[PDB]
């Protein structure tokens, strides 16, 4: 059974609710982004209307084989009527194709559903500027002040400089980058651009990237592993054993691996600066964990919400424990007393 925080009151709509069977009263199922916790339940046998971005719809058709007749892609930043209700999709600054949804209810209430997002001051000049929001359904993944991390730009600067130094010292080093979902493509694309290489990967991952509308992508990626000195591998293989095994397969072309694991936050963020990050090393293998986030830090979240000034907040993450729920409610009240709404 579908939880309340996935239903939009006064509509026939649900958000990210495909694992509950046929939801009573649902006339349109929205999907914010193509991550498995959110699409859980979708397949070629789905026969209800799915509303989403163009990029999410390419992934639904090619990767999950959803039939074309049920995919309803909407342009961004454009007022659209769905089943008699005005909606707008906005860029969530999460993974490719990820959106927030603005619903203009027939009674006059306005609801923002963030999906998964990384709040940014650029959102203060979207179509959100133009009117008031009564209810905010908020991605609270890192809603506590311990969760700090650098800008995506500082993290990419670190990765490019680290990879370029290593491969210039040793032209026989291979760079490997972990992945287990869409998102964080800038990591491997930026490193391959500074090295003058295409990115090599499996046919399955190549197919996924081909659905993302990235400009000039045919110039940047390949399935020919032998032609590339930046390889993608599943995140589970980014360990000394899995990397040793990979290096065997490259037929003596390389004599060193430098590998990256983009994580979210880790507790080494509570002590260390990005500049000071060091790898784990075993012999001719080194592994860097880099804190590349596609979710809001605590401070970015708090700025967005203090700007938006919603009348009510409904968290969509960390809702399963009383301790988490009580923590989140305390920060919401601080924010409101500090800003005066
Ligand atoms: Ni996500």
């Amino acid at each position: 059974t579908c939880p309340f925080y996935k239903k939009i009151p006064g509509t026939g709509f649900t958000v990210d609710a495909f694992q509950y069977g046929v939801v009573e009263g649902c006339t349109a199922y929205f999907l914010t982004h193509f991550h498995s916790d959110h699409y859980a339940g979708l397949s070629k046998h789905f026969t209800f209307p799915v509303y989403c971005s163009e990029i999410t719809g390419n992934l639904l058709k090619n990767k999950l084989h959803v039939q074309e007749q049920y995919i309803h892609p909407l342009p961004l930043d454009t007022e659209c009527i769905v089943n008699g209700v005005k909606v707008v999709l906005l860029d969530a600054n999460h993974c490719p194709g990820a959106v927030m949804i603005l619903f203009y209810l027939p009674n006059g209430t306005v609801i923002l559903h963030t999906g998964d997002f990384r709040a940014d001051p650029s959102m203060e000049r979207s179509l959100l500027a133009d009117q008031k929001v009564h209810m905010l359904y908020l991605d609270t993944t890192y809603c506590s002040p311990e969760y700090t991390f650098p800008s995506q730009q500082e993290v990419i600067r670190f990765a490019i400089n680290t990879a370029f130094e290593a491969v210039t010292l040793n032209p026989h080093a291979l760079v490997v980058c972990g992945t287990y979902s869409i998102g964080k493509e800038k990591v491997f694309l930026a490193i391959a651009d500074v090295l003058g290489s295409k990115v090599g990967m499996s046919q399955e991952k190549y197919k996924t990237l081909q659905c993302l509308n990235i400009p000039e992508i045919n110039s940047l990626i390949t399935t020919d592993m032998c032609s590339s000195l930046v390889h993608l591998l599943p995140m589970m293989q980014i360990n000394f054993k899995g990397l040793q095994s990979h290096l065997k397969k490259c037929g003596g072309k390389y004599n060193q691996i430098l590998a990256f694991r983009p994580t979210g936050w880790t507790h080494s963020n509570k002590f260390t600066r990005i500049a000071d990050v060091i790898p784990q090393t075993k012999g001719n293998i080194s592994i860097y964990g880099i804190p590349y986030s596609e979710h809001s830090s605590y401070l970015e979240m708090k700025r967005f919400v203090q700007w938006l000034k919603p009348q009510k907040i409904i968290p969509t993450v960390n809702v399963g424990t009383w301790k988490s729920r009580s923590t989140m409610e305390k920060y919401f009240r601080e924010w409101k007393l500090e800003a005066g709404y």
